[PDB]
């Protein structure tokens, strides 16, 4: 019955993927951002300039007040609100209803996005990073406890405004080609993984593999960019600059501020390298790689000028909190969050990114010695 969940995600480019949900009795419909990088289910519950609708607890006969406050600070945005429970359903999801913890957002700062069309957030990661603490059961944990939905979900994020699928409770084989390759979930808090090797246009960055995971590496559908630790970011930018040196860019482009443009259809994709991330595999001394095309890390942005050219933002950012495999990495892959077996699977998506001579890929097996040494402690 997974066909009912195909294409159940929508979004505007750079503004997050959201799924339709209902909360309360009678059901109140809200669009909910899909976020594997946090663990709180929270919804707008008060008027806001950027909200077209919000959760009205007074109108729901099944609402229960938990008489506890809550706040969540993300990288830049944050909200605070009031904890409660209510009945929750996903119209284009499994035919179930769960009583879930809900943070009713009453104030926020740089959290809601003008025009994003979503009014709440579904944190899909584990309780360990839930606020105020890990006793607040996350939505997916509630779903799995109260129903027969299997303990896994899969995300097919399709690029560009944008669409995709969140398959709740399983894997839909019509959404990917080739084989699924699995990497262990290192620890159940974020969806933490271990990167064991990085290549750019086939050239190994040749860093201590601990640098790739300093201080963690995670899969985060709620963050747009590939975000890399300082040392890795500098090595990668230097290599990407060298490969594209025939053209000149503002250096604020490499910081993610200035967008670069070319005459519509003349974008020189061939001068930007492919990036291969090798992930720890399921068996001893075995890894696999995913290969990222420049069409993933050069994100298209609407040109502010009257010219209708092709303009792009550099979607690789420097991080001080580890590697983030964000939505632009996930796009074009089918990503299986197999919580029951503590693993994350990658396969080439049915909605894959199209280069002329190159293709995004998930390939294995590879042999990599001492993979355990790549995790940071
Ligand atoms: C370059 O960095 C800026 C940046 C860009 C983006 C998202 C975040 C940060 C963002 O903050 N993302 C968090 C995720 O939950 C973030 N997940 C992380 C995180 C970071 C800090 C604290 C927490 C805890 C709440 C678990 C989690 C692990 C990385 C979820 C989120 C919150 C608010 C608005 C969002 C997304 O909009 C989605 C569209 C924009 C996506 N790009």
């Amino acid at each position: 019955s997974f066909v009912e969940m195909v294409d159940n995600l929508r979004g505007k480019s750079g503004q997050g993927y959201y799924v339709e949900m209902t909360v309360g009795s009678p059901p109140q419909t809200l669009n909910i951002l899909v976020d594997t990088g946090s663990s709180n289910f929270a919804v707008g519950a008060a008027p806001h300039p950027f909200l077209h609708r919000y959760y009205q607890r007074q109108l729901s006969s099944t609402y229960r007040d938990l008489r506890k406050g809550v706040y969540v600070p993300y990288t830049q945005g944050k909200w605070e609100g009031e904890l409660g429970t209510d009945l929750v359903s996903i119209p284009h999801g499994p035919n179930v209803t769960v009583r879930a913890n809900i943070a009713a957002i009453t104030e926020s700062d740089k959290f809601f996005i003008n025009g994003s069309n979503w009014e709440g957030i579904l944190g899909l990661a584990y309780a360990e990073i839930a606020r105020p603490d890990d006793s607040l059961e996350p939505f997916f944990d509630s779903l799995v406890k109260q129903t027969h939905v299997p303990n896994l979900f899969s995300l097919q994020l399709c690029g560009a405004s944008v669409g995709g699928s969140m398959i709740i409770g399983g894997i839909d084989h019509s959404l990917y080609t080739g084989s699924l390759w699995y990497t262990p979930i290192r620890r159940e808090w974020y969806y933490e993984v271990i990167i064991v090797r990085v290549e750019i246009n086939g050239q190994d960055l040749k860093m201590d593999c601990k640098e790739y995971n300093y201080d963690k590496s995670i899969v985060d559908s709620g963050t747009t960019n590939l975000r890399l630790p300082k040392k890795v970011f500098e090595a990668a930018v230097k290599s990407i600059k060298a490969a594209s040196s025939t053209e000149k860019f503002p250096d604020g482009f490499w910081l993610g501020e200035q967008l670069v443009c070319w005459q519509a259809g003349t974008t020189p994709w061939n001068i930007f390298p492919v990036i291969s991330l090798y992930l720890m595999g399921e068996v001893t001394n075995q890894s696999f790689r995913i290969t990222i095309l420049p069409q993933q890390y050069l994100r298209p942005v609407e040109d502010v000028a009257t010219s209708q050219d092709d303009c792009y933002k550099f979607a690789i950012s420097q991080s001080s909190t580890g590697t983030v495999m964000g939505a632009v990495i996930m796009e074009g892959f089918y990503v299986v969050f197999d919580r029951a077996r503590k693993r994350i699977g990658f396969a080439v998506s049915a909605c894959h990114v199209h280069d002329e001579f190159r293709t995004a890929a998930v390939e294995g097996p590879f042999v990599t010695l001492d993979m355990e040494d790549c995790g940071y402690n």
